[PDB]
């Protein structure tokens, strides 16, 4: 813990607790003074203090009861995709079963139904066929004791079957029926009024039919006909509804989404049942690419009988298929083909008959997409890659996502085990191939091999042995995962290679589930920060206990109206008084609830100072209600990212949620003083945010007077055969005399790779944009998995790193320059570089083409300016021939020196190297002057703002865009014609005002001093309340 004291974290009165205790578990010390006790729940029962622990002690006793249940009657352990859905069902909330197909998720609705019929409650089981009625009926009666009655209705059973039924439900003397779908079409409206506390679907798709059946299951468990109405016309109307909090509903449960629901219905779940009938994309997948170079018909006979058997051929138009189907024939194989007679031809391949069946590439063709056998569907083999047509001049591009189709007919999680498949590409187009293999990187990351790497007896290992394990009863050891992120923007990414199965609305948040090989993965965003500093109360929102400060945090309020952030407990906004306010007190008790129901959590927050106070934050109000937490650090929002972040999880690092406090205490109490002082006399608010900025703003005011006095007299010398020259002074000689030329050869080295700093000056000055709009385009880039963390202060390239750059100068042909080169060997983060061997070009051209479409073209601009910089850094120095020339003009030398030509090309490929034309030893003419004036000290730019916070040492890579902006929005910085930044009249009297009265605590010394001593709490160095201290013997000296 960091000693520091949280609002609305206690678990059992919703109060004020300190971090001490909520990382120990404990509630408050009002709720209990004890620091030790053998149990919370009859310690608070003790004290009579229970409020809203009971509901947690309910809850896992609740919970074990159904384990202990399933247990008892299935004779089986829960696994652990049923145990994420036993703690949803206990609390009474409605889910998809986001799980690969299996009889544990049929089995886990009848245990349901039997332990709620245990205490009285009734259930519903619907199935869609009347065999899955009759065999569920028979499963059930076994089980159950004979208290427990068991009601079923179908058109196969006899007159008197039916009519026990009958009496039954008119009777209301039943606990769990068991009917079909057909029923509910055929009764809705006696369902209707009928209500039940648990509604179990086993097939959707025959709900989703008929648009009557969804509001006759929102009716079963008692949601209004009024509110179901209502809500579908906002829902097309295109808002989302809002659930009545009087409203309980019962527990409805979607046995498998099947990707099929495409009508506007489904979405009434989403508003009143707060779960989302997901299409489910499984992008899970466990497959090698082999690409064979020749398109022979021999080859591909030895490739046949190594596989043997499982075997998808995919052609690129039918005429190449019936060739293949024929020379498949005249050899003996057995060969099947399905353009002529599909279902036929399959069901031969199904059954063992046909070992190789031929099918047409297309996209969602039924080959390709609409069959799902991945037990028999073993090697697809493509004889050509298949492409499409783009433009209207019919260009011939790869299809990657038909590749991807079909190519996932061979893998997917079967029975719990993700089956290994192979996939085959016959090409001989280097270009179509590479073409392809980007487009798979981005998309899938899934690499390409040649035919040369791959081991086939390793793959039909890898292939048989997988489909055994899935065969037999496996052992369970499937887990959820919850994973907790502070940007929508880095879910949306997660989601694409994890996959959006299902989404739950919980309160604020809104939490999505996916399936990998490990089991169901949760993952949620709490959009920004979830705790800030205080207002009143102590020092500025800090007290001071036994000598010590203690932080005080509240839940953070963001209007959505007009934008406006604060801390305090308000039912409307300060500013415009809307009561759409964004609460994040909901985004934490909503994390609360989803850390029960998850096995373990992990709290990726972006890896940086900030990062880890956010992560700090959330753990220790989530410890209360779990214990399994860790801290992950994404350096790249990719599956390589994430598999990294979790090779390296640890916990909290304190030592960087105190430098992250000490930092914002700075600002508090420094801005909060002078804030105060500058509000009285100039009647604004917030006009010092911190210290930084009152010191960068002196550069600026003092740049004035340095820009003015620096004028001096120059005069532009044009030479007849040579290159501009500037020169100081007037110029009256009408000829320029070389006394010396030096020529000689050297290597030049590339630029490092791009750090926070350097690349917003660079980037800003060449596209002309300020700082502030490029560090916002450099973190859509990285929070959508195209670069590296763009927070750095370090130019290490890793191993990996350097991989990339080789990748893509193979992949060009221009591998003969490339030069690996680690750079710096500290440093918590890498440079900024690109995470795929695609440039900008390539990316564009996927943009157009529709493959992504979040990248617009000032960020593909930012991305080739970090390409390229990094693949220099990568790349052979360029030899080059170079002179220095001594020149006499008007009796004064000047030394020029330049490149005139290049002898070997290397990293100037990238960052292209200018060249001069050649001096000789002789007297030039001279054409043309210009006369003119400039200023030996330039004014100040964005970029170079940048540059002399870097070099005076104050300033993060989290704060360099901000500094500069606050100054533009505060009315103290103006831009002028040039984009050159000058001092307002209003900006040069408030440091004026700073000067006289408080120069000292704003002087670059200071900032500098105080940024050192930060960084060494950062890494332990200096202590964290020894530094407060330091602080607060300053401002208290200011305050007279
Ligand atoms: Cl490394
Ligand atoms: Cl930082
Ligand atoms: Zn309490
Ligand atoms: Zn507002």
């Amino acid at each position: 813990a960091v000693n520091s004291k949280y609002h609305h974290s206690c678990i059992n009165c919703g109060g004020l607790n300190t971090d001490e205790r909520n990382e120990r578990g404990l509630p408050c010390e009002v709720c209990l003074p004890e620091d030790s006790p053998s149990d919370i729940y009859r310690a608070l029962l003790e004290r009579k203090t229970l409020k809203e622990y009971r509901f947690y002690h309910e809850f896992w006793n609740e919970y074990e009861d159904f384990r202990s249940f399933f247990k008892k009657k299935f004779g089986k352990d829960l696994t652990g995709y049923q145990r994420l859905w036993a703690k949803r069902i206990v609390q009474g909330k409605s889910f998809t079963m986001v799980a690969p197909t299996g009889v544990g998720k049929t089995t886990f609705g009848m245990m349901t139904a039997l332990w709620l019929a245990r205490k009285g409650k009734k259930s519903a089981l619907v199935f869609p066929t009347v065999t899955l009625v009759k065999q569920t009926l028979e499963r059930l009666q076994k089980l159950a004791d004979e208290k427990v009655k068991i009601f079923g209705f179908y058109s196969s059973m006899k007159k008197e079957e039916k009519e026990k039924f009958e009496k039954s439900f008119e009777e209301d003397d039943y606990h769990i029926l068991v009917f079909s779908t057909q029923f509910v079409s055929k009764n809705r409206e006696k369902l209707s009024q009928k209500r039940f506390d648990f509604v179990f679907v086993d097939d959707v798709d025959a709900v989703l039919k008929a648009s009557r059946n969804i509001d006759t299951l929102l009716m079963m468990v008692g949601i209004p006909e009024e509110i179901i109405r209502k809500a579908f016309s906002t829902i097309k109307q295109g808002k989302i509804y809002e659930r009545p909090k009087n409203l309980k509903p019962g527990i409805l449960v979607v046995s498998s989404a099947t990707a099929k629901p495409r009508g506007i219905r489904p979405l009434l779940f989403r508003d009143l049942l707060n779960f989302t009938v997901g299409r489910l994309v499984s992008v899970a997948r466990n497959i090698t690419h082999v690409r064979i170079s020749s398109r022979s018909k021999e080859k591909l006979v030895e490739l046949l009988e190594i596989f043997r058997d499982g075997i998808l051929i995919f052609a690129q138009t039918e005429e190449e298929g019936k060739e293949l189907y024929e020379y498949l024939k005249r050899f003996k194989f057995n060969v099947g083909e399905t353009w002529s007679e599909f279902e036929k031809n399959f069901e031969d391949f199904k059954v063992g008959k046909i070992n190789i069946l031929i099918g047409v590439q297309a996209y969602y063709g039924k080959l390709t997409r609409g069959v799902d056998l991945p037990e028999r569907i073993k090697y697809v083999i493509f004889w050509g890659t298949p492409s499409m047509r783009f433009s209207l001049e019919e260009l011939i591009i790869p299809d990657v996502y038909t590749y991807i189709q079909a190519s996932g007919r061979s893998s997917r999680i079967l029975n719990g085990v993700l089956v290994k498949g192979v996939s085959v590409i016959f090409e001989e187009d280097e270009e179509i191939f590479e073409s392809l293999k980007t487009r798979l990187l981005l998309i899938a990351e899934e690499e390409i091999i040649e035919e040369a790497e791959a081991n086939w007896k390793e793959l039909v290992h890898e292939v048989e042995e997988s489909r055994r394990r899935s065969e037999r009863e496996l052992t369970d050891t499937s887990r959820s995962l919850l994973i907790i992120v502070e940007s929508p923007t880095k879910a949306e990414t997660l989601s694409r290679f994890l996959g959006r199965a299902s989404s739950r609305k919980e309160r604020n948040i809104i939490v999505h589930e996916a399936v990998t090989g490990e089991g169901v993965i949760l993952f949620t965003a709490t959009r920004g920060h979830v705790y800030d500093l205080v207002t009143k109360g102590g020092i500025h929102g800090v007290e001071e206990e036994n000598g010590k400060f203690v932080p005080v945090y509240n839940s953070l309020k963001r209007c959505r109206d007009c934008g406006y952030q604060f801390t305090e407990d308000r039912d409307e906004c300060p500013v415009c008084s809307s009561k759409n306010i964004d609460d994040k007190t909901e985004t934490l008790r909503a994390l609360r609830e989803i850390s029960l129901e998850a096995d373990e959590i992990l709290v990726a927050t972006d890896p940086d100072v900030e990062g880890e106070k956010i992560s700090w934050d959330v753990t220790q109000y989530l410890l209360p209600s779990t214990r399994s937490l860790r801290r992950i650090e994404m350096h790249e929002i990719t599956r390589y990212g994430f598999k990294k972040a979790r090779e390296s999880v640890r916990f909290v690092d304190f030592n960087l949620v105190k430098a992250q406090i000490v930092r914002r205490v700075q600002d508090r109490w420094i801005g909060f003083e002078l804030s105060g002082k500058l509000q009285k006399r100039f009647g604004r608010s917030n006009l010092s945010a911190g210290r930084v900025q009152s010191t960068v703003l002196g550069w600026i005011v003092e740049r004035e007077e340095e820009y003015k006095k620096s004028e001096k007299d120059f005069t532009l010398l044009v030479l007849e055969n040579g290159v501009n020259l500037e020169v100081e002074g007037k110029i009256a000689d009408d000829v320029v005399t070389v006394v010396e030329l030096q020529e000689a050869e050297e290597e030049k080295n590339p630029l490092p790779p791009y750090t926070t700093s350097s690349a917003l000056s660079e980037i800003s000055q060449k596209l002309r944009l300020g700082v502030q709009e490029v560090m916002d385009i450099l973190q859509d880039l990285f929070e959508k998995g195209f670069i590296t963390y763009h927070r750095t202060d370090s130019t290490r390239i890793s191993l990996e790193g350097q991989n990339v750059a080789r990748t893509y100068l193979r992949k060009i042909g221009k591998e003969d320059i490339f030069m690996g080169r680690s750079w710096s060997t500290e440093g918590a983060h890498e440079a900024i570089r690109p995470v795929k061997p695609i440039d900008a070009r390539e990316l564009e051209e996927m943009i157009e083409e529709g493959l992504i479409a979040d990248l617009t073209k000032k960020h593909l601009r930012v991305y080739e300016l970090i390409f390229n910089r990094f693949l220099a850094s990568q790349s052979a120095a360029v030899k080059v021939k170079k002179q220095i020339v001594t020149v006499d003009v008007d009796g004064k030398r000047m030394g020029i020196e330049q490149i005139v030509e290049i002898l070997r090309d290397g990293w100037n490929l990238f960052v292209p190297l200018t060249v001069s034309p050649r001096f000789e030893h002789r007297t030039y003419k001279i054409k043309e002057k210009k006369f003119y004036k400039k200023h030996t000290v330039p004014l100040f730019t964005q970029a170079s703002i940048v540059e002399e916070m870097k070099k005076r040492g104050i300033g993060r890579p989290s704060t360099y865009a901000k500094i500069v902006e606050v100054l533009f929005r505060r009315g103290y910085v103006y831009e002028d014609k040039y984009k050159r930044v000058r001092p307002t009249r209003f900006g040069v009297m408030v440091y004026s005002y700073l000067k006289e009265r408080y120069e000292k605590y704003v002087t670059e010394e200071t900032t500098r001093r105080l940024e050192e001593i930060m960084d060494k709490v950062e890494r332990g160095e200096e202590d964290y309340q020894a530094t407060l201290r330091l602080l607060y013997e300053e401002i208290k000296s200011l305050m007279e």
